[PDB]
């Protein structure tokens, strides 16, 4: 196509997240890929989060889920559960890494975002998404958006 | 359950009939959408052909129907249809359709479409560039359909 994609083989816009990626299942991440990206990307990131998070628990609604960030332009796919040739950075438990989605309370939206840098951005751990918009900000070339659910069964 | 882009005309990757090429009618080829995420606003429509000969065409892609605006439940397009939707420039310079012509070999035409989240603004002479630029943020799906026609 002529716009970056990201997509995954195990569900499609707006769909149910299989179990398997939740707490309810082994809770490893979900297999991802990203096509199209333009020539001039040197690096990638990925955000996903969760709007739908209770905001008695999370005041500003909001709460991440799993940064990367200077994947390979060409990575093509991530295996579910693969190992992240990439940095990864803080979710909002403070932890790094992948976080499944386990939510309480109904059922909620992850929205899953690519970003095609024309920069690698400087080698550092412990990243958070302030942070790391921070570093992003005047190298953004393309995005792309998925997104799935999760409710509890 | 992929958004999908297909035509009673002709499958991926399959001749394109004569009728909707210059060497007929050239009326734009039937279109059907499928599982189209619930969240789309509105769907766009990019047809292209990427083997244009060079020599005509520096780039080596000349732009043959854009289509924004169209309604995410329109379903289908009948051959020719009457557009409910905005029709963009093409790279003859035209606003709508224009029917493969190739004149060197068998081209490869791609039938790109985007859900987007959002409805763009009702413009006028609209190019692929501008088009590209606004949905960037805003698709939340594609599809792709392919066909080729040779003389
Ligand atoms: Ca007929
Ligand atoms: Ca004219
Ligand atoms: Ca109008
Ligand atoms: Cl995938
Ligand atoms: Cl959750
Ligand atoms: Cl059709
Ligand atoms: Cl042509």
């Amino acid at each position: 196509s002529n716009a970056m994609q990201l997509t995954s083989q195990a569900f499609s816009y707006g769909r149910p997240i299989p179990k398997k990626y939740s707490c309810q299942g082994v809770g490893i991440s979900p297999p991802l890929s990203f096509s199209d990206v333009p020539r001039e990307a040197k690096s990638l990131v990925l955000i996903v989060e969760d709007p739908d998070v209770p905001p008695s628990v999370r005041e500003d609604g909001l709460w991440i889920h799993w940064i990367v960030y200077n994947l390979s332009p060409v990575v093509s796919n991530l295996a579910e559960g693969a190992q992240i040739f990439a940095v990864q950075g803080l979710n909002t438990a403070g932890e790094i890494g992948y976080c499944p989605p386990c939510p309480p309370d109904a059922k909620h939206r992850y929205y899953f975002y690519a970003y095609a840098l024309d920069v690698v951005l400087s080698d550092e751990e412990g990243v958070t998404k302030e942070q790391l918009l921070e570093a992003m900000d005047g190298h953004i070339i393309a995005t792309a958006e998925l997104m799935g659910t999760y409710e509890k069964d």
